[PDB]
């Protein structure tokens, strides 16, 4: 939890003032911050390329004091970094820690020139004219890191299918869907909960829209909730919770420990209670100006899912529930007795947006008044 | 006819090759197609400043010709242009023709530098510092005319004030929801099609939400639909057209004339049959990738438009159709016994966003599969 | 320094965790916040429409407590608030504080819906059908405050004819070039310095451009420095500085006090050694990532401001500066001792952007490397 | 010709009206257009993933008629497109021919939604749920696809260094640069002309950069000049041509028949003299609101280049080039003792973009008005 708090606090400083960043550079240090953004570098700049084994050198400096990381990068491994010298290192990257920190967690633009400095083969040990495929694989290795030092917008199509979850691919099609509700978070140090991490009770199994979630949201904190656990995929901004999303006291004590949540996405059991009682509690819990997202509608016609094989959806179905949130919006047009007091999910639920197998639902105040009565109903009261 | 077609020309060569503009501009002429721009930008132009009478001359050059036209401000007063030389006017803008289309009616980002000529107060009304009043009134009606020669993008929502229309202000909230979900057609040369002119019966009355359309998309076409007689309304790139929302052959002649239409907004007479009848008819016709648009859903439960006032929403009512357009989104995943076949709205319906008094429904093609049957349905299967 | 301070926690705040602005509206409190955030609504609504005396309240809530604010506007008048109960005024905009206080300070998109409540017109005092001034300057009224009360991106063009700078009009045309270079800053919290107030020694003179940037910039604390007195501009967001651009201690202190300056703009004396001074002081005091911004480059051919009539300009012009600046891009390709050291325009100068009487310097790290001495430089080295 | 031009009018028809594509529909026929889009598909889906053989399966419908290929993807393979009907292809796209022309070729966002039919694993090799490569192979393959079939924006670093171009990478960083000054022209129609193709005299050699400039500008049309023949890499939206940016006459018949451009880029010979060739007779030639960009400004300092290696940088070097532009953008500021009428690039250079290695020049009207004679010039004069 103090690990997850200093990550934060980088994320929060990268978006603040010169005063802040200062602050905390001076507080935390170098030899504190710099691992934090070397571990940034390593899952942002994965994969590597199709290279035979070539070292790039990271060179982050702060007031006086300097930290140096060989990064090794080879076709079909994971990217090591480890705390090296590199004066035999022809190819160098050098970051103030201030532009680094921006780089990787600043909000904004990404910047086109002037965050770093470069050493390409300025030394070759070969000869002179550098051999082709240590040109060719230098090209390659020095682009690789430099693209896991910053925040250039990602596909989330292409992320979908490089980490492979089913949100992206024949099963589903819904990342552009995402890109479109949840992109104007994607600046913002969002702290998002997705319900199913994946992988059932298959040991080893799961993880794959988190380390998505965590590659689209550069200053974002990923919680995954699970009844079974999934503590092997906890990592940099990414936190696993063993919780059932049946039971309304396990879902409170997420948002307490975790909360309070931008984005919350229900892709769990897909059990027809399950998902009402998930958005019965964690609706009101989360962030006003927030999105809670409903994958996998289809279980409504599913028996074995708590479903009812009938059209119209029957009631307790997750379609029938979109249905009445559909209505509610529309409270203040209702019928009503002049006492009557709107429901939650009626007050708090501004726009509904329905697709197939996926629901966007967008939470703030739904009190803009209804028709005024001098307005005419009838033509009756026109005449 | 052919004015609308000359028009449409002009804006679709806006945005392609070199070579169309160039056979468009050799084709019209600069003659004909000048007159065509300067009353964009006396619309666009539009609000005067809350300057004294003011001249701006805007020149137009093609090939060897020009032309020159000088506009009158006045605070209070419609902005005047008329064709005369620009003689000693002190405020000056020049523009080639290509520049000029482009900067009306071409698609993508408003240039930033480069695309016409100015000249401002080298000659003064004093022959040295021009007065106090010389130089504001000249920066506020220069000002004024570069901002109506350009494409740069409005504010829906002042222009909803501006123009007075109650898509935004007290009673409705809806401009920024158009943004949203319009937002992406503005560079486009669309044919928008607004159910719903405005004014009722009333001589003179209506047409504002029609002319904030036509300041928002610069490229478009805005087509007015009324039961009653709007044409007073008829100006440059907006058509008035007498048609009932109640009758499906209506509708048609109304797309057979004027469409295909990229956006429909019903915002008519509110009575739910009709708007059951607009969608019907309109929706196969609006093109895919369009959006259709139902605004004042609150008729559902007013006896008075065909309403019921009842909690579920009666079937026949606005709010109980989009709840059913909700479910036919989902047609692949529903149990058929037997043969089935969805329906055209089951089918072209990939999106429904519903707000407070108005939905906005995505016209595409909705068949990605059901869920396979080889996914587990039940811990039997698992 | 302490109204400056408070202003900027909220700013900061708006962009930060959830926590954060927690914490920050329990230290300070609504009374204290809630009047800072009428200032920007009267700011930003500004100008009243053309309409007849016209109320619209704006009622803000946090944690139990509520404040409510009566906004007076008028054809022609300063629009004003007061604090006073809203019971008799039929035009209302309700807000929980922390959704204000993004609104206003947030960074991001724009928030289409959710964001506050509204009344408009559910009673009338004319009777049952309000009449149509009462109903058309309502409209008018609630639109206004509402568009005060936000962060929708304004036209610096528009903003630039409203406010009454020339930097915009027939003497420059420069605004779309600042949206161009400076619009991926206007989410952020930044520091502006422009140096030049306006309006000389004329009494109540200047401000324009300051104000120009204050609503642009709706994150931004705007910082104006002049040789003479500008106090009387003194406001939310925006300070004067009593300095002179000739003196380089009076440039150090501006920064020493008010910066770090993400963004420096050059529209003061337009004498060239002053323009010099300024770079050669304030250049390594800005942001790295910032921009320096020098106007009115015609005083070069004017020996009025120690300028020379001629072509090519002469040495220690602005013109000539902005020359040697370009060349001094290129100094890695440049034939120099191998002993020599860049200096620090040519180690912080990244790119230079030229256009009709104003240029742009983006500050950055010049430092990517020559080409390397392997590259063939002659057909005799290719042979 | 007849083949840069066929694909110039589907492009040109993607952002027109529905009109104007309904008779480019009709008239050239599914036939026709619908390999055009394959050669597409395959370019942009490149590179297969790294997978085992797989098969996808793409239709374009339009009026009644339907066509079916089937691509083949497998790791470090080129993907591969038959004419062959889908049959029991278990991956599968379905497009209207309208949705796939704009899916491709249309300006503007990508569609989120409802642009295309799919059907992925409803039968699998097993009867049951597929084996576990079928299944991730299976996502891998579509959603290759599915992407070679859009225009989403694409990372020009990634871009750079997937086609092996040195405008990004150790030696240089202009890709950014390129996304910042040429970025608002992606959804345009352009004719991008670059000045060295690569490869010098070396055999199957250079293209890369061209490759890069075809995948980035989804609408474009790309040309490739060099004073070696580079024919071998003609292929759909990319066309080389044999010439020397030495000679005027040679960059004029360039023009004269590839032109005019929007974009032209000098990567060649980086010879002083060849630079300021190219630039004076192509300049002219660039399109108002186009940018011209010279690469490899260090030739500025080197004799083997025509450069002289010393600081002030010699007349007739690139950087005393840049130099000079600059000051004529100040032109209508600078003292003129008699009669002075502006050369081209004083009148037409409204920008100058220098960085390490590169400058960007953007073309434009630059005629504002020098600072009027009524405006102080001295404290005499105040
Ligand atoms: N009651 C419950 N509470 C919480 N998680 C549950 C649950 N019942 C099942 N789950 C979990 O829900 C998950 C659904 S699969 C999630 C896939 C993942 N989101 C992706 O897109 O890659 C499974 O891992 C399952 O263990
Ligand atoms: N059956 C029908 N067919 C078409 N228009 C109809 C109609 N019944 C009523 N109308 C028209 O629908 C309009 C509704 S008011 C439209 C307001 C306008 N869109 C604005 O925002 O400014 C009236 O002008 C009325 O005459
Ligand atoms: N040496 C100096 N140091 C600082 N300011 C100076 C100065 N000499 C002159 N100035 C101030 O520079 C200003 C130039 S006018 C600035 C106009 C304003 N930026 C706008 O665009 O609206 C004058 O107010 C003048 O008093
Ligand atoms: N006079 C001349 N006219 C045209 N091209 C020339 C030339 N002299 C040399 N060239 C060509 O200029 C090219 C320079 S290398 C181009 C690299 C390519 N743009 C890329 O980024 O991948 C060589 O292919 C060379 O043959
Ligand atoms: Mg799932
Ligand atoms: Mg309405
Ligand atoms: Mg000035
Ligand atoms: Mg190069």
């Amino acid at each position: 939890t103090h690990e997850i708090e200093t990550v934060e606090r980088i994320i929060l400083a990268a978006g603040s003032s010169a005063a802040s960043l200062a602050d905390l550079t001076t507080e935390l240090g170098l030899a504190r911050i710099a691992p934090v953004l070397i571990d940034e570098i390593l899952f942002r700049a994965e994969p590597a390329p199709d290279i035979e084994r070539t070292e790039v050198a990271v060179q982050i400096t702060h007031r006086g004091e300097t930290v140096d990381f060989v990064l090794t990068l080879q076709s079909g491994e994971l990217i090591k970094a480890e705390q090296r010298p590199v004066g035999d290192v022809p190819l160098r990257i050098g970051y103030e820690l201030t532009d680094l920190i921006a780089e990787l967690f600043g909000p904004g633009a990404p910047r086109a020139v002037g965050a770093r400095s470069t050493n390409f083969l300025r030394t070759t040990t070969s000869g002179s004219i550098p051999g082709p495929s240590e040109l060719s694989d230098g090209f390659q290795a020095i682009s690789a890191v430099v693209a896991g030092c910053g925040h250039r917008r990602p596909d989330l199509n292409l992320l979908a299918s490089h980490y492979r979850t089913d949100k992206w691919g024949g099963l589903h099609w819904f990342t552009p869907l995402y890109e479109r509700h949840l992109g104007e978070f994607r600046d913002r140090p969002v702290r998002i909960l997705e319900i199913g991490v994946g992988g059932y009770n298959f040991d080893g199994g799961g993880g794959e829209s988190l380390k998505m979630w965590k590659r689209y949201f550069h200053r974002g904190l990923v919680f995954g909730m699970d009844v079974f656990d999934k503590s092997f995929l906890d990592q940099q901004r990414l936190c696993t919770v063993r919780a059932d999303q049946s039971k309304p006291e396990e879902l409170a004590a997420v948002d307490d420990k975790y909360g309070p949540f931008d984005i919350i996405i229900d892709d769990g059991s897909h059990i027809n209670g399950h998902v009402r009682t998930s958005l019965e509690t964690l609706f009101p819990r989360l962030r006003s100006g927030g999105v809670y997202v409903i994958e996998d509608l289809w279980t409504t016609y599913a028996p074995g899912f708590g479903g009812q094989a009938q059209c119209p959806a029957a009631p307790g179905t997750t379609v029938s529930l979109l249905k009445n949130l559909l209505e509610g919006v529309q409270h203040e047009e209702q019928p009503h007795a002049g006492s009557y007091e709107p429901s939650y999910l009626e007050r708090n639920l501004v726009g509904l947006h329905t697709y197939h197998n996926i629901a966007f639902l967008e939470k703030g105040v739904n009190a803009e008044g209804g028709v005024p009565a001098w307005v005419p109903r009838s033509l009756d009261d026109i005449l």
